């Protein structure tokens, strides 16, 4: 495992963030050593993205099991950021505090209110959280812009953001700025729905050696930008599958075919606009 700074917080990340997501097949104890096989990985960025009882459980038993400093741990907190009020920290209190038995959160991941500003109840709260020394950070997950005015909020030390493979130099510049203005950068969806079906993707399954969730990841981590890739895993030997990507080095092979199939794709996508127009063809013309 490699570790990268969190922005200008001063505490350091694993390059791999592991999201403990609701999943009915799960008993207490399959969470609790999910948990262990990523501590024994090296990953020591966690996100809690789901309440179920037995998910804070058995994550709460491991997190409590290690010193509670090794741990960076982001709270995914969804719906629309312009509900957020007082029964969003009563729900906070109960489910990230009282459920996982931390006594502060290193982060809180809201969605993007498209919004200069949050709702006061809740901003309220957070500088509440704040002074309690209970909650490091604010962060805000989004895929366009976030407003100029909210990323001035000092609440906010974060954003996450859909960066991968197919990703445009528009989303890229983005994550990039965020990096530059001090922002810590969680990455995102390093495998797309595009690609779960001159150059195009063939090597992405021909790579001897590599898989595609492993060539994807692969070029997720070359983006400095990012202080951490957010992975997903079922399961234990997902978990040691992904940790071992970040140790090994994308074929240069890869990163040039990575970049012609990039062209490649949004060449056709932009060949479905279609504007018609049978017009711009011989017929004497204009009065100028
Ligand atoms: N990175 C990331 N961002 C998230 C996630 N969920 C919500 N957001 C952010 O919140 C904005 C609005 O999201 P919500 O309205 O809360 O729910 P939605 O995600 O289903 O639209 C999003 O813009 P948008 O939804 O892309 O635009 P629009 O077409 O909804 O206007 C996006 O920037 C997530 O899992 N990851």
């Amino acid at each position: 495992m490699r570790y990268r700074p969190f922005g200008s917080t001063g505490v350091a990340v694993s390059a791999l963030t592991l999201r403990l997501a609701d999943n009915p097949r799960l008993r207490a104890n399959d969470w609790r050593a999910l948990v262990f096989t990523a501590l024994e990985n090296g990953v020591n960025s966690f996100q809690i993205d789901g309440d179920a009882p037995e998910l804070l459980k058995g994550a709460g038993e491991a997190f409590a099991s290690v010193e509670r400093h090794l741990l960076f741990l982001t709270w995914r907190l969804r719906g629309d950021a312009k509900q957020l009020g007082p029964h969003t920290l009563d729900a906070l209190k109960r489910s990230a505090f009282e459920g996982l038995s931390l006594d502060y959160l290193d982060l809180l991941l809201i969605n993007d209110p498209q919004s200069a500003s949050l709702p006061m109840a809740f901003e309220s709260g957070l500088q509440d959280l704040q002074k309690g020394r209970a909650l490091r950070g604010l962060g805000v997950a989004s895929r366009g812009d976030i407003d100029p005015g909210l990323l001035a909020n000092d609440l906010v030390t974060a954003v996450s953001s859909p960066y991968n493979l197919s990703s445009g130099w528009a989303e890229r510049h983005r994550i990039r700025q965020a990096s530059q203005n001090n922002f810590a950068v969680i990455g995102e969806d390093f495998w797309p729905q595009a690609l779960r079906e001159v150059g195009g993707y063939e090597f992405l399954t021909n790579t001897p050696g590599w898989s595609a969730e492993d060539i994807c990841l692969g070029y997720a981590l070359t983006e400095p930008s990012l202080a951490t890739v957010r992975v997903t895993a079922d399961n234990r030997q997902e978990i040691e599958r992904l940790a071992a990507v970040v140790e090994r080095d994308l074929p240069t092979g890869v990163c040039a075919q990575i970049e012609m199939a990039r062209f490649s794709a949004q060449e056709r996508e932009k060949a479905a606009r279609r504007p018609k127009l049978a017009a711009a063809l011989e017929h004497h013309h204009h009065h100028h």
